[PDB]
DNA sequence: GACCACGGCCAC
DNA sequence: AACTGTGGCCGTGGTC
């Protein structure tokens, strides 16, 4: 291109070069812009970054983070990988996107924007037509990219010290766990192996094999096979102790207080947006979607997120989501009646496993029926469901087919999406979110199988997610509106932060907003809650 | 140091 | 184990 002088005409496509991937903590090296056939570099990124008034290219949105924190309000705009991940969303990177749609992903700002006029120039026309598609990008991808960069460059707030004592004293159990698994064994060793606990368990010691692993065949020591393996000796019950201490320990308890911003004292994430094959959002560096809630530890762990002083946070979450997308997109008139009488299956498979009735089925106890019901739902296989539950075969059996012909539409449904997906090779959300499933025609059983379990399994999870995205989209103008913030979204949870004075005005107006985003056969309720922290918020 | 595959496991 | 699905991060063991 003709190199000309900054800045750039209004309307012209952005390219950058950071230090590192996350925004957050980002050097921003480079900084250019393209238009009409003209590329314009700055000569200072960080000072250019103030003639802008939109950053309209590829990962617009990580540019708009880095704006925010420099306090500029540099709204992002187009970005070629929404579209491309519309189209098909195996469109996760750019170096993909490039290669696939007409240029080559370097790394130089000049050619990064150039590179994002003519991806977007070849991605838009190949939009034409897809008026569903465009309506998703237009309504929901594009605004949403605005709301998650708010979000990003706002961050949630953590208890350091808090973690840090909580540490400490997490070392010393797991070192009387570990000193009593290796007097177990005869011997130390590097309990963090897994190939060095194989042979402890199942050479050393004559426990038996339940399973391989995948890749290479080794004799598993997952959780499932320890727990199959609880009786047979006591060593095991120590295992999986020490186990989930480190799991909690490593990933969350040690790093998380290690990455607060120096400029904020926040924790902040990063919300992708083209990273999922059903349409859901993901989150990383760190992820703040797999924090954890089940165990009492993990509950201690999440009550280290917590409101600024002031503040209270508010979490709001779907009340079994996918079931009740489930009943609009299958039709089924059973499972419809279910919801419209305010009914709760997690409670009621709850009840049925555990032999208690409603009443006395406590938080932890519905948690496991999700995956009974969600697991026969996408395909389980009746053996394994015996095997979960610790129940005779022919049982499990009978729990599926009682939970199929509750809701006999549900099958046509499945059939017709796979029926579907076979003749155009995707399959779609309720809004036209497509998924390529290709190999539902494969010759190979498993692989075919497979195949068609993720593929009726996107309309509805990828359903929910669409749903989400434009509640987020809906809600966040009225957030600010009010002085609050949108701080996290766990798929389908949202956790806001509000001045104390506005949070239960703040709860209420964000659950209308989130119930009423699209009406369906079946009303969407929403669980909400209000507390200094993230435990607290959602009893 | 930077990767990578793998097994394993946290959440939805 | 997996013959529910969607993610991302950990430590180990290995290569470069
Ligand atoms: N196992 C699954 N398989 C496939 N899809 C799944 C799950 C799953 C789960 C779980 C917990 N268990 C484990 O992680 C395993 O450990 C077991 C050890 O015992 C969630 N989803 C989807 C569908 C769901 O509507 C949506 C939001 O979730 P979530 O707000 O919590 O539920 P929900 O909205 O229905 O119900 P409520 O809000 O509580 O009303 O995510
Ligand atoms: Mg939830
Ligand atoms: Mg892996
Ligand atoms: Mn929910």
């Amino acid at each position: 291109l003709e190199e000309a002088p900054w800045p750039p005409p209004e309307g012209a496509f952005v390219g950058f070069v950071l230090s590192r991937k996350e925004p957050m903590w980002a050097d921003l090296l480079a900084l250019a812009a393209a238009r009409g056939g003209r590329v314009h570099r700055a000569p200072e990124p960080y000072k250019a970054l103030r003639d802008l008034k939109e950053a309209r290219g590829l990962l617009a949105k990580d540019l708009s983070v880095l704006a925010l924190r420099e306090g500029l309000g540099l709204p992002p705009g187009d970005d070629p990988m929404l579209l491309a991940y519309l189209l098909d969303p195996s469109n996760t990177t750019p170096e993909g996107v490039a290669r696939r749609y007409g240029g080559e992903w370097t790394e130089e700002a000049g050619e990064r924007a150039a590179l994002s006029e003519r991806l977007f120039a070849n991605l838009w026309g190949r939009l034409e037509g897809e008026e569903r598609l465009l309506w998703l990008y237009r309504e929901v991808e594009r605004p949403l990219s605005a709301v998650l960069a708010h979000m990003e460059a706002t961050g949630v707030r953590l208890d350091v010290a808090y973690l840090r004592a909580l540490s400490l004293e997490v070392a010393e159990e797991i070192a009387r766990l570990e000193a009593e698994v290796f007097r177990l064994a005869g011997h130390p060793f590097n309990l963090n192996s897994r190939d060095q606990l194989e042979r402890v368990l199942f050479d050393e010691l004559g426990l038996p094999a339940i399973g391989k692993t995948e890749k290479t065949g080794k004799r598993s020591t997952s959780a499932a096979v320890l727990e199959a393996l609880r009786e047979a000796h006591p060593i095991v019950e120590k295992i999986l102790q020490y186990r989930e201490l480190t799991k909690l320990k490593s990933t969350y308890i040690d790093p998380l207080p290690d990455l607060i911003h120096p400029r904020t004292g926040r924790l902040h994430t990063r919300f992708n947006q083209t990273a999922t094959a059903t349409g859901r959002l993901s989150s990383s560096d760190p992820n703040l979607q797999n924090i954890p809630v089940r165990t009492p530890l993990g509950q201690r762990i999440r009550r280290a997120f917590i409101a600024e002083e002031g503040w209270l946070l508010v979490a709001l979450d779907y009340s079994q989501i996918e079931l009740r997308v489930l009943a609009h997109l299958s039709g089924d008139e059973n499972l419809i009646r279910v919801f419209q009488e305010g009914r709760d299956i997690h409670t009621e498979t709850a009840s049925w496993m555990f032999g208690v009735p409603r009443e006395a089925v406590d938080p932890l106890m519905r948690r496991a029926a999700k995956t009974i019901n969600f697991g026969v739902l996408y395909g389980m296989s009746a053996h394994r469901l015996s095997q979960e539950l610790a129940i005779p075969y022919e049982e499990a059996q009978a729990f599926i087919e009682r939970y199929f012909q509750s809701f006999p539409k549900v099958r046509a449904w499945i059939e017709k999406t796979l029926e579907e997906g076979r003749r155009r090779g995707y399959v779609e959300t309720l809004f036209g979110r497509r998924r390529y499933v290709p190999d539902l025609e494969a010759r190979v059983k498993s692989v075919r199988e497979a195949a068609e379990r993720m593929a009726f399994n996107m309309p509805v999870q990828g359903t929910a997610a669409d749903l989400m995205k434009l509640a987020m989209v809906k809600l966040f103008p009225r957030l600010e509106e009010m002085g609050a913030r949108m701080l996290l979204q766990v798929h389908d949870e949202l956790v806001l932060e509000a001045p104390k004075e506005r949070a239960e005005a703040v709860a209420r107006l964000a659950k209308e907003v989130m119930e009423g985003v699209y009406p369906l056969a079946v009303p969407l309720e929403v669980e909400v809650g209000i507390g200094e922290d993230w435990l607290s918020a959602k009893e």
